[PDB]
């Protein structure tokens, strides 16, 4: 799941599921013990913020030749884990 | 009760009755003695948030086969518990 | 007056007079000597909340043939009391 | 000029004149030697609140034969006294 | 130029000139060695509250024929002085 | 370049170029090292608030014949130097 | 890369890609370790502000002419690096 993006602060950056996301990276600054890579979370459209992927960034590929979607959001916004 | 499904931070997740809800989860940042896990309260629609039924968001059942709606609120949007 | 219905956090509950209200419950935060159950106060419609009558919360009875009417709001939305 | 209504908090109860009001009760938590009950002040209209009469809480007098006007404000919107 | 009117709090009272503005009373709580009475300033009309003449307050005169204007406004939005 | 006017508290005065701004004064809250007297940085026009002319403050000028035009922001609206 | 144009307090500096962005200067207050020059991020259009082209605050030439875009943005708006 390691692409070449990592979540900073209190910021957690999740992929969304094919709003059900999985997170993949937490910030630094996220509370120790708030979550998990690889947990399953549910959080509404109006919270989270849609973020570029990592190659459309990196600028080797185009938008719409990417099917994963990564979103972000502040730690406070996730109420839950389906752990 | 328990499902694959738990608050954390300073939120809270109910079950609403079949807006009268019962305390499912209590986030590990709710000051200790706030409640307990199968208190019924009463909260403004307006104050909580649907929350996806843990099925749905493990894949595993459609949201129109699910019966039980889970909400979320933070903890000091809660004024009573019918207690 | 005491029914199964409990201030949390901050927050107050009061019963409406027959917004004219009486102090029903005080919430644990409620600094200590704030004000007391039984005490009347003047609240304005918009400060305050209507909180479902415990015995509706309850399952009991149906908020038509409910006369009393309970509603919350925070301390410090509490400018007097008549006492 | 006593009756019964205190000021609690961070708030001030003051009576209209016949805003140009005079200081009726100090809450407990306005800071020591901020202002004294008498005293003249100007306030507008938009950062005050009506208070319903005492007797008209206490349930004793109708509004319209009240002639005397409370209004409440939180003590840091008050910038003056006559004094 | 002392009547009887007084700043208190963080609030700051001036007398608009004939907004240019002179300061006419600083309140016990603005920071020492910020300003002082007499001195010059420059107040957007939006950041400053008309305050009634103390001898309107008083019950004196009339606001009509006071020639005098007496405003307000947090010390926090004083950005200089002409000193 | 110093005329009568100074910035106060957490304030900045700079003088518009003929937004490119030049900093004229920094109040005494703005810590240490922050910038300096002549520094040249850019606002956007709604970050920063004209302030009048020391000249039209102090009644000696008319606006129209005024060409110096200063400005005033909190500091912290001041991302850059151009240093 | 370095251009007469530096971050002040938590601001960062950065320059659009031909939003993703490249980090080209880091204010002194934001936390250290947060990240470093040359890191290419992802900022919504919304959370960042265009800041003039040091030439072009220098007065050297004109805005036209200029290729480089440079924008700013508090640091906690930053939620992660393509790093």
């Amino acid at each position: 799941q390691q692409l070449p993006i990592r979540a900073v602060g209190e910021y957690v950056i999740l992929v969304s599921e094919p709003e059900l996301c999985v997170v993949h990276s937490v910030g630094p600054d996220v509370p120790e013990g708030f979550c998990e890579v690889g947990d399953l979370t549910s959080l509404p459209v109006g919270q989270i913020r849609n973020v570029p992927h990592p190659f459309v960034a990196l600028g080797l590929k185009q938008p719409k030749e990417i099917k994963q979607k990564f979103v972000t959001c502040h730690y406070k916004a996730i109420p839950c884990l389906y752990k």
